[PDB]
Protein backbone atom coordinates (compact mmCIF):
# COMPACT_ATOMS: atom_id res chain seq x y z
CA UNK A 1 0.00 0.00 0.00
CA UNK A 2 1.03 3.67 0.08
CA UNK A 3 2.21 4.49 3.60
CA UNK A 4 -0.41 7.30 3.54
CA UNK A 5 -2.88 4.63 4.90
CA UNK A 6 -0.93 5.07 8.14
CA UNK A 7 0.35 8.61 7.76
CA UNK A 8 -3.15 10.04 7.11
CA UNK A 9 -4.13 9.28 10.68
CA UNK A 10 -1.28 11.36 12.14
CA UNK A 11 -2.26 15.02 11.62
CA UNK A 12 -5.29 14.44 13.84
CA UNK A 13 -3.32 12.62 16.52
CA UNK A 14 -0.53 15.20 16.56
CA UNK A 15 -3.06 18.04 16.77
CA UNK A 16 -4.89 16.28 19.67
CA UNK A 17 -1.61 15.65 21.54
CA UNK A 18 -0.37 19.17 20.92
CA UNK A 19 -3.69 20.50 22.30
CA UNK A 20 -3.58 18.17 25.36
CA UNK A 21 0.02 19.23 26.12
CA UNK A 22 -0.85 22.84 25.39
CA UNK A 23 2.04 22.87 22.90
CA UNK A 24 2.35 24.49 19.46
CA UNK A 25 3.66 22.15 16.65
CA UNK A 26 4.27 22.64 12.92
CA UNK A 27 3.69 19.12 11.61
CA UNK A 28 4.95 18.19 8.13
CA UNK A 29 4.55 14.85 6.31
CA UNK A 30 6.68 14.00 3.28
CA UNK A 31 6.93 10.91 1.04
CA UNK A 32 3.39 9.70 1.93
CA UNK A 33 3.02 7.94 -1.45
CA UNK A 34 5.88 5.58 -0.60
CA UNK A 35 4.55 2.09 -1.09
CA UNK A 36 5.31 -0.96 0.93
CA UNK A 37 4.04 -4.38 1.82
CA UNK A 38 0.71 -4.50 3.58
CA UNK A 39 2.21 -6.35 6.54
CA UNK A 40 4.45 -3.43 7.28
CA UNK A 41 1.71 -0.87 6.85
CA UNK A 42 -0.46 -2.74 9.35
CA UNK A 43 2.31 -2.88 12.03
CA UNK A 44 4.35 0.37 11.62
CA UNK A 45 1.61 2.76 12.82
CA UNK A 46 1.99 1.92 16.54
CA UNK A 47 5.79 2.52 16.75
CA UNK A 48 5.47 5.71 14.70
CA UNK A 49 2.77 7.04 16.96
CA UNK A 50 4.97 6.36 19.98
CA UNK A 51 7.84 8.27 18.32
CA UNK A 52 5.61 11.23 17.40
CA UNK A 53 4.20 11.35 20.94
CA UNK A 54 7.69 11.34 22.41
CA UNK A 55 8.77 14.17 20.10
CA UNK A 56 5.77 16.32 21.07
CA UNK A 57 6.03 15.57 24.82
CA UNK A 58 9.79 15.43 25.48
CA UNK A 59 11.25 17.15 22.44
CA UNK A 60 9.37 20.25 21.26
CA UNK A 61 9.54 23.01 23.86
CA UNK A 62 6.74 25.47 24.68
CA UNK A 63 6.82 28.49 22.40
CA UNK A 64 7.78 30.83 25.29
CA UNK A 65 10.79 28.60 26.06
CA UNK A 66 11.85 28.48 22.36
CA UNK A 67 11.58 32.28 22.08
CA UNK A 68 13.65 32.59 25.28
CA UNK A 69 16.36 30.37 23.77
CA UNK A 70 16.31 32.25 20.44
CA UNK A 71 14.68 29.45 18.43
CA UNK A 72 11.90 29.75 15.81
CA UNK A 73 8.91 30.10 18.14
CA UNK A 74 6.90 27.13 16.88
CA UNK A 75 8.58 23.65 16.99
CA UNK A 76 8.68 21.56 13.83
CA UNK A 77 8.00 17.81 13.60
CA UNK A 78 8.72 16.15 10.24
CA UNK A 79 7.63 12.62 9.36
CA UNK A 80 8.97 11.33 6.07
CA UNK A 81 9.25 8.12 4.04
CA UNK A 82 11.42 7.26 1.04
CA UNK A 83 12.81 4.38 -0.97
CA UNK A 84 16.47 3.47 -0.42
CA UNK A 85 17.36 0.53 -2.64
CA UNK A 86 14.95 -2.26 -1.81
CA UNK A 87 14.44 -0.76 1.66
CA UNK A 88 12.05 1.93 2.87
CA UNK A 89 13.43 4.53 5.32
CA UNK A 90 11.05 6.43 7.63
CA UNK A 91 12.29 9.36 9.68
CA UNK A 92 10.75 11.32 12.55
CA UNK A 93 12.67 14.56 13.11
CA UNK A 94 11.99 17.34 15.66
CA UNK A 95 13.85 20.60 16.25
CA UNK A 96 13.24 20.45 20.02
CA UNK A 97 15.41 20.29 23.09
CA UNK A 98 17.21 17.11 22.08
CA UNK A 99 18.20 14.21 24.35
CA UNK A 100 20.54 15.03 27.25
CA UNK A 101 23.49 12.65 26.83
CA UNK A 102 24.88 13.59 30.26
CA UNK A 103 21.63 12.51 31.81
CA UNK A 104 21.78 9.19 30.00
CA UNK A 105 25.23 8.53 31.34
CA UNK A 106 24.29 9.48 34.88
CA UNK A 107 21.33 7.12 34.69
CA UNK A 108 23.41 4.33 33.21
CA UNK A 109 25.90 4.70 36.10
CA UNK A 110 23.10 4.79 38.65
CA UNK A 111 21.63 1.59 37.14
CA UNK A 112 25.03 -0.13 37.32
CA UNK A 113 25.35 -0.60 33.50
CA UNK A 114 28.69 1.20 33.31
CA UNK A 115 31.26 2.96 35.49
CA UNK A 116 32.49 6.55 35.33
CA UNK A 117 35.84 5.47 33.92
CA UNK A 118 34.31 3.82 30.91
CA UNK A 119 31.71 6.52 30.29
CA UNK A 120 34.39 9.11 29.40
CA UNK A 121 35.22 7.45 26.05
CA UNK A 122 31.76 6.35 24.85
CA UNK A 123 30.72 7.48 21.43
CA UNK A 124 27.46 9.33 20.80
CA UNK A 125 25.89 6.27 19.24
CA UNK A 126 27.00 4.15 22.19
CA UNK A 127 25.42 6.64 24.62
CA UNK A 128 22.15 6.91 22.74
CA UNK A 129 21.96 3.07 22.51
CA UNK A 130 21.27 3.00 26.27
CA UNK A 131 17.82 4.27 25.35
CA UNK A 132 17.05 0.88 23.85
CA UNK A 133 17.85 -1.04 27.08
CA UNK A 134 14.48 -2.38 28.41
CA UNK A 135 13.21 -0.13 31.16
CA UNK A 136 16.01 2.41 30.71
CA UNK A 137 13.90 5.55 30.54
CA UNK A 138 10.95 4.21 32.61
CA UNK A 139 6.49 7.62 28.53
CA UNK A 140 7.10 5.53 25.38
CA UNK A 141 10.22 3.35 25.81
CA UNK A 142 12.57 3.14 22.83
CA UNK A 143 12.88 -0.59 23.72
CA UNK A 144 9.22 -1.18 22.84
CA UNK A 145 9.58 0.68 19.54
CA UNK A 146 12.67 -1.31 18.73
CA UNK A 147 10.95 -4.64 19.53
CA UNK A 148 8.27 -3.96 16.94
CA UNK A 149 10.72 -2.77 14.31
CA UNK A 150 12.84 -5.90 14.92
CA UNK A 151 9.69 -8.03 14.54
CA UNK A 152 9.53 -6.55 10.99
CA UNK A 153 13.21 -7.37 10.39
CA UNK A 154 13.97 -3.66 10.43
CA UNK A 155 16.58 -1.52 12.15
CA UNK A 156 16.23 1.68 14.13
CA UNK A 157 18.69 4.49 14.92
CA UNK A 158 18.63 7.69 16.91
CA UNK A 159 20.64 10.88 16.48
CA UNK A 160 20.25 13.78 18.83
CA UNK A 161 21.98 16.92 20.06
CA UNK A 162 21.06 19.07 23.04
CA UNK A 163 19.08 22.15 21.99
CA UNK A 164 19.10 21.12 18.34
CA UNK A 165 16.63 18.21 18.10
CA UNK A 166 16.25 14.51 17.47
CA UNK A 167 16.00 12.23 14.48
CA UNK A 168 14.77 8.69 14.68
CA UNK A 169 15.28 6.61 11.57
CA UNK A 170 13.59 3.31 10.78
CA UNK A 171 14.76 1.07 7.95
CA UNK A 172 12.46 -1.69 6.74
CA UNK A 173 13.13 -4.50 4.26
CA UNK A 174 11.07 -4.98 1.06
CA UNK A 175 10.24 -8.45 2.37
CA UNK B 1 54.34 10.39 28.18
CA UNK B 2 54.54 11.44 24.46
CA UNK B 3 53.15 8.69 22.21
CA UNK B 4 56.32 9.10 20.06
CA UNK B 5 57.95 6.54 22.45
CA UNK B 6 55.74 4.03 20.60
CA UNK B 7 55.18 5.75 17.27
CA UNK B 8 58.95 6.11 16.53
CA UNK B 9 59.42 2.37 16.28
CA UNK B 10 56.83 1.93 13.56
CA UNK B 11 58.37 3.35 10.30
CA UNK B 12 61.01 0.64 10.11
CA UNK B 13 58.43 -2.08 10.87
CA UNK B 14 55.99 -0.84 8.29
CA UNK B 15 58.66 -0.54 5.59
CA UNK B 16 59.94 -4.07 6.43
CA UNK B 17 56.41 -5.55 6.20
CA UNK B 18 55.57 -3.63 3.01
CA UNK B 19 58.77 -4.80 1.28
CA UNK B 20 58.16 -8.41 2.47
CA UNK B 21 54.60 -8.37 1.09
CA UNK B 22 55.54 -6.59 -2.08
CA UNK B 23 53.72 -3.28 -1.44
CA UNK B 24 54.60 0.37 -1.96
CA UNK B 25 53.41 2.21 1.17
CA UNK B 26 53.67 5.84 2.05
CA UNK B 27 53.50 5.74 5.82
CA UNK B 28 52.53 9.02 7.49
CA UNK B 29 52.56 9.69 11.24
CA UNK B 30 50.75 12.66 12.73
CA UNK B 31 50.47 13.97 16.29
CA UNK B 32 53.46 11.95 17.67
CA UNK B 33 54.02 14.61 20.37
CA UNK B 34 50.59 13.88 21.88
CA UNK B 35 51.09 13.11 25.57
CA UNK B 36 49.12 10.71 27.68
CA UNK B 37 49.49 8.41 30.68
CA UNK B 38 52.67 6.31 30.38
CA UNK B 39 50.53 3.23 31.13
CA UNK B 40 48.56 3.77 27.98
CA UNK B 41 51.59 4.41 25.85
CA UNK B 42 53.12 1.11 27.03
CA UNK B 43 50.03 -1.03 26.43
CA UNK B 44 48.74 0.52 23.17
CA UNK B 45 51.89 -0.32 21.15
CA UNK B 46 51.11 -4.01 20.56
CA UNK B 47 47.47 -3.38 19.42
CA UNK B 48 48.62 -0.55 17.14
CA UNK B 49 51.23 -2.86 15.66
CA UNK B 50 48.49 -5.33 14.81
CA UNK B 51 46.33 -2.66 13.19
CA UNK B 52 49.22 -1.43 11.09
CA UNK B 53 50.01 -5.01 10.07
CA UNK B 54 46.38 -5.60 9.15
CA UNK B 55 46.31 -2.51 7.01
CA UNK B 56 49.45 -3.42 5.07
CA UNK B 57 48.58 -7.14 4.70
CA UNK B 58 44.82 -7.12 4.12
CA UNK B 59 44.16 -3.52 3.22
CA UNK B 60 46.81 -2.07 0.88
CA UNK B 61 46.87 -3.99 -2.38
CA UNK B 62 50.02 -5.03 -4.29
CA UNK B 63 51.08 -2.38 -6.75
CA UNK B 64 49.96 -4.51 -9.76
CA UNK B 65 46.46 -4.79 -8.25
CA UNK B 66 46.40 -1.02 -7.48
CA UNK B 67 47.23 -0.25 -11.05
CA UNK B 68 44.66 -2.74 -12.37
CA UNK B 69 41.97 -0.97 -10.30
CA UNK B 70 43.13 2.52 -11.38
CA UNK B 71 44.42 3.50 -7.90
CA UNK B 72 47.73 5.30 -7.19
CA UNK B 73 50.37 2.54 -7.21
CA UNK B 74 51.61 3.79 -3.85
CA UNK B 75 49.29 3.01 -0.96
CA UNK B 76 48.87 5.42 1.95
CA UNK B 77 48.85 4.40 5.63
CA UNK B 78 48.26 7.11 8.21
CA UNK B 79 48.79 6.72 11.96
CA UNK B 80 47.63 9.77 13.95
CA UNK B 81 47.09 10.83 17.55
CA UNK B 82 45.33 13.96 18.82
CA UNK B 83 43.61 15.45 21.85
CA UNK B 84 39.83 15.57 21.88
CA UNK B 85 38.77 17.29 25.10
CA UNK B 86 40.24 15.12 27.86
CA UNK B 87 40.46 12.09 25.55
CA UNK B 88 43.11 11.08 23.10
CA UNK B 89 42.01 9.71 19.74
CA UNK B 90 44.36 7.47 17.73
CA UNK B 91 43.46 6.58 14.15
CA UNK B 92 44.87 4.06 11.68
CA UNK B 93 43.70 4.77 8.13
CA UNK B 94 44.60 3.06 4.85
CA UNK B 95 43.44 3.63 1.25
CA UNK B 96 43.31 -0.10 0.54
CA UNK B 97 40.71 -2.55 -0.54
CA UNK B 98 38.29 -1.90 2.31
CA UNK B 99 36.46 -4.54 4.36
CA UNK B 100 33.83 -6.58 2.49
CA UNK B 101 30.69 -6.08 4.57
CA UNK B 102 28.83 -8.64 2.43
CA UNK B 103 31.40 -11.25 3.32
CA UNK B 104 31.02 -10.42 6.97
CA UNK B 105 27.27 -10.97 6.85
CA UNK B 106 27.76 -14.21 4.93
CA UNK B 107 30.15 -15.55 7.57
CA UNK B 108 27.92 -14.44 10.41
CA UNK B 109 24.99 -16.34 8.88
CA UNK B 110 27.23 -19.33 8.27
CA UNK B 111 28.42 -19.32 11.90
CA UNK B 112 24.83 -19.01 13.12
CA UNK B 113 25.26 -15.60 14.79
CA UNK B 114 22.40 -14.11 12.81
CA UNK B 115 19.69 -15.27 10.49
CA UNK B 116 19.28 -14.17 6.91
CA UNK B 117 16.04 -12.29 7.48
CA UNK B 118 17.74 -9.59 9.63
CA UNK B 119 20.65 -8.91 7.31
CA UNK B 120 18.82 -6.63 4.84
CA UNK B 121 18.64 -3.77 7.38
CA UNK B 122 21.70 -4.27 9.68
CA UNK B 123 23.68 -1.08 10.42
CA UNK B 124 27.22 -0.56 9.13
CA UNK B 125 28.62 -0.45 12.64
CA UNK B 126 26.68 -3.56 13.65
CA UNK B 127 28.17 -5.40 10.66
CA UNK B 128 31.75 -4.21 11.28
CA UNK B 129 31.50 -5.11 14.96
CA UNK B 130 31.42 -8.80 14.04
CA UNK B 131 35.13 -8.43 13.41
CA UNK B 132 35.65 -8.26 17.13
CA UNK B 133 33.97 -11.64 17.83
CA UNK B 134 36.66 -14.23 18.76
CA UNK B 135 37.44 -16.65 15.95
CA UNK B 136 35.48 -14.60 13.43
CA UNK B 137 38.48 -14.21 11.11
CA UNK B 138 47.11 -10.87 17.29
CA UNK B 139 43.31 -10.86 16.64
CA UNK B 140 40.81 -7.98 16.51
CA UNK B 141 39.04 -9.42 19.59
CA UNK B 142 42.28 -9.04 21.53
CA UNK B 143 42.80 -5.44 20.26
CA UNK B 144 39.31 -4.66 21.52
CA UNK B 145 40.03 -6.36 24.86
CA UNK B 146 43.18 -4.34 25.45
CA UNK B 147 41.42 -1.08 24.57
CA UNK B 148 38.53 -1.88 26.90
CA UNK B 149 41.04 -2.79 29.63
CA UNK B 150 42.30 0.82 29.31
CA UNK B 151 38.76 2.22 29.61
CA UNK B 152 38.82 3.05 25.94
CA UNK B 153 36.55 2.50 22.93
CA UNK B 154 37.29 1.29 19.42
CA UNK B 155 35.43 1.66 16.11
CA UNK B 156 35.94 0.62 12.51
CA UNK B 157 34.86 2.50 9.38
CA UNK B 158 35.35 1.14 5.88
CA UNK B 159 34.22 1.40 2.29
CA UNK B 160 34.85 -1.23 -0.36
CA UNK B 161 37.76 -0.30 -2.66
CA UNK B 162 38.33 2.99 -0.83
CA UNK B 163 39.93 1.92 2.47
CA UNK B 164 39.52 1.49 6.20
CA UNK B 165 39.80 3.62 9.35
CA UNK B 166 40.18 2.22 12.85
CA UNK B 167 39.70 4.73 15.68
CA UNK B 168 40.74 4.24 19.31
CA UNK B 169 39.59 6.67 22.01
CA UNK B 170 41.45 6.53 25.35
CA UNK B 171 41.07 8.71 28.46
CA UNK B 172 44.06 10.98 29.29
CA UNK B 173 44.15 9.59 32.81
C1 LIG C 1 13.53 13.30 24.33
N1 LIG C 1 13.83 14.54 23.88
C2 LIG C 1 13.54 14.83 22.60
C3 LIG C 1 12.98 13.85 21.80
N2 LIG C 1 12.59 13.79 20.46
C4 LIG C 1 12.12 12.58 20.29
N3 LIG C 1 12.23 11.78 21.40
C5 LIG C 1 12.77 12.57 22.38
N4 LIG C 1 13.03 12.25 23.66
C1 LIG D 1 40.67 -5.80 5.80
N1 LIG D 1 40.74 -5.01 4.73
C2 LIG D 1 41.35 -3.82 4.88
C3 LIG D 1 41.88 -3.48 6.11
N2 LIG D 1 42.57 -2.35 6.58
C4 LIG D 1 42.79 -2.60 7.83
N3 LIG D 1 42.29 -3.81 8.25
C5 LIG D 1 41.69 -4.37 7.15
N4 LIG D 1 41.09 -5.57 7.03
Amino acid sequence: VPISFVFNRFPRMVRDLAKKMNKEVNFIMRGEDTELDRTFVEEIGEPLLHLLRNAIDHGIEPKEERIAKGKPPIGTLILSARHEGNNVVIEVEDDGRGIDKEKIIRKAIEKGLIDESKAATLSDQEILNFLFVPGFSTGVGMDVVKNVVESLNGSISIESEKDKGTKVTIRLPLT
